[PDB]
């Protein structure tokens, strides 16, 4: 009844200690950081490179990845994965760790889906979650987070477009090379937010806990515009007059700072 | 003969196979990635939170630090270590991984310093690496890295106020709350390079090989000034006419894109 796995051995450790370690089971635990913010062809490429990892899956696809994980709805993935510090043991499979992720987002989406505030615009979880992923890479500070999720969420509840550049940067894909030019935010695809309404197909990126409790409790504003005020905070509008004026304002402030 | 550690058992493993193991030192490793751009504080605050790593360090102070790796000069410390992803053994103590990592900045930045370019400004291997942190704190696209250099470097010998944000972050400290004002530009610490002529008085953020490369070598250019071109790049200039007007471009494009 010996149980395999690493182990730690102390200088003049006995036989009898010896043999009380090697069936205890208590291994040595390697960590795998997955980091909100993240994609899940980020936490794949991860996996590829971790320490005593048993690789079961053929390809890094998210279809493979779907299938190995037997997801219900295989288009329900980016985003589905809970971020955290992932404690695993020697030659564990990527899957098995792939499943732990996903079944502890699960678990998280469910009790914020089934807490969330009245009258929102999700269809269903994944919307919540694609949201979520919205929210997250918007980046701003924590102080904020609240205001951000409330102007993308009353523009979904109105059927303004959310106009938020990381939807384009996800929508071009492997094209994407650190540029996004005016021609990038005007040309459609599925995820592109400028040109069409509504929340993208799925997420973007793995929501953090943080983001995820405002995609489910928002603000309470009537906010539907920001831009940046040049410190580095931003300034929340109601209407475009009044949005205009802010960006006149951050451009002010931006003239009087890069120009000598 | 028998070398303790922490080692790997395999379930059909034979006492044989055991026997070679347990005098190896063939040991699990464990992963710490210290990325380039992130300060020795960053570096300290992962090895508290490392597994298996002994903690040695009264306390994360610099000053500590100096002392326990027994450095000739404890005022250069900050962008002596070098980034990458550390394997180490358990029981390993913190102060041995950060002696690895010093070693091995030592000799890197003694290789850049005897290869470098002639006639560049700098007066010791200090002055290089706090360079090499400024240029790895700027540059956003990896193309214009030499160029992002060459300015810097330009400016450095000439006596033009290097006017790089980074630095002003870095003397502000601890009151540093994660938004930059001109109030802020405006005011004078070691570290402001707005308000000091020529380098801070050490480096400020882990430079990874590619910026002290670009600190060696910089491209022979005449620019002595960058701006954001809108869409992800700079624009390089060689005198201030030229560079208000591009400043003018960028906010054009800011415009455009913000208001509606």
């Amino acid at each position: 009844h010996f149980k395999a796995g690493t182990y730690r051995f102390t200088p003049q450790m006995t036989v009898r200690e010896m043999l009380k370690l090697l069936e205890s089971g208590k291994e040595a635990q390697f960590p795998l950081r997955l980091v909100e913010g993240m994609r899940l062809s980020d936490y794949l490429k991860q996996l590829r490179e971790a320490p005593y990892i048993k690789h079961t899956l053929s390809d890094d696809k998210y279809a493979t990845v779907a299938q190995a994980l037997e997801l219900e709805n295989p288009e329900w993935i980016e985003g589905w994965f809970w971020p955290d510090t992932w404690m695993y043991t020697a030659n564990t499979t990527d899957v098995a760790l792939l499943k732990r992720a996903h079944k502890k987002m699960v678990k998280a989406v469910d009790s914020a889906w089934e807490g969330r505030a009245d009258g929102l615009p999700y269809k269903d979880k994944n919307q919540l979650v694609t949201m979520a992923s919205i929210i997250e890479k918007e980046t701003a500070v924590a102080s904020e987070r609240d205001q951000v999720a409330s102007v993308f969420i009353n523009r979904l509840r109105i059927g303004m477009r959310l106009q938020t550049d990381p939807t384009v940067i996800y929508g071009m894909g492997e094209r994407y090379n650190g540029k996004l030019s005016r021609a990038d935010l005007e040309t459609p695809t599925a995820y592109n937010t400028y040109t069409i309404t509504g929340l993208p197909p799925g997420a973007i990126a793995t929501p953090g806990a943080d983001s995820l409790k405002a995609a489910a409790h928002p603000a309470k504003t009537p906010y539907l515009y920001f831009v940046a005020d040049g410190k580095g905070g931003h300034t929340f509008n109601t209407n475009l007059a009044s949005h205009n004026k802010s960006v006149q304002d951050y451009l002010k402030v931006l003239k009087e700072k890069n120009a000598q």
